[PDB]
């Protein structure tokens, strides 16, 4: 199931509609604490969703996402496809963007450590917000090795991370005509998705208590140790759970 988002005429609410549509497009059979639990394994024909993004200038790219972990596999710009250099993306290439004439394998996987090294910048210093997503679309449509890694981190955060956390969706969407640097709280949520997903599943079989705590960074940049499902991040923020059998 594919979804789209257009930057021209975009508003905070239209970005919210987009991210809600993206979450809905990801298959799920179960929910834990009313949070959809992503599937651990899906056949190729059900494993990918396409996100179609158009910038202010009416240029469009299509983004392939693995619905089991919301990872970006690659994207298409006109007649060229670009895929990350990672096992799951190589597999994705057999199913999506099959008709592109030229196929580029990027020099890195989509892991943040590789992307920040390639971009020569850490996530905290890369602007986010709707105008930043516009620029990332332009940058990737007119692909250049020098600028792609940074744009890909904007893209991943504006799609994958926003879908996983209401907080991230809300902070990016409120920047309609301005941009902002993400706080340590955002970095922490991104870093902690797998561990949180894991502990929330364990909690469902352990009276709501985590087996191991998860350390997050709050609004005051303080380390907070999360131990159960009544914590605010579980009750009102995390929006998708990575399946325990799909963590590595
Ligand atoms: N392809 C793709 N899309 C989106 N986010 C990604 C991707 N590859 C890695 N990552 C991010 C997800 C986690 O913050 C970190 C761990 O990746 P790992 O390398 O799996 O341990 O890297």
């Amino acid at each position: 199931m594919d979804v789209s988002f257009r930057l021209s005429g975009a508003t905070s609410s239209s970005y919210g509609v987009f991210i809600s549509n993206l979450r809905k497009a990801l298959p799920n059979e179960r929910k834990l604490y009313d949070i959809p639990l992503l599937r651990s394994s899906l056949p190729g024909s059900q494993r990918y969703a396409l996100i179609h993004l158009t910038n202010y200038a009416d240029e469009t790219i299509s983004v392939a996402i693995d619905v089991t972990n919301v990872y970006i596999m690659g994207y298409r710009a006109g007649d060229t496809s670009y895929f990350f250099n990672q096992a799951s993306a190589t597999e994705a290439a057999k199913y999506v963007f099959k008709d592109a004439m030229r196929k580029v394998t990027l020099p890195y996987s989509g892991n943040y450590e590789r992307l920040q090294t390639a971009a020569g910048k850490i996530r905290e210093n890369i602007p986010l917000g709707l105008p930043a997503l516009d620029s990332a679309i332009t940058t990737l449509f007119y692909y250049n090795a020098n600028s792609a890694a940074s744009a890909l981190m904007v893209l991943i955060q504006s799609t994958s991370e926003a879908a996983r956390y209401k907080f991230i969706e809300q902070q990016i969407g409120k920047r309609v005509d301005k941009t902002f640097l993400p706080s340590l709280a955002i970095i922490s949520l991104e870093n902690s998705w797998s561990a949180l997903s894991k502990q929330i599943q364990i909690a469902s079989t352990n009276n709501g208590q985590f087996e191991s705590p998860v350390v997050l960074i709050n609004a005051q940049n303080q380390r907070v140790t999360i131990t159960n499902v009544d914590a605010g991040v579980v009750t009102s923020n995390i929006a998708l759970l990575l399946n325990r059998n799909n963590m590595a």
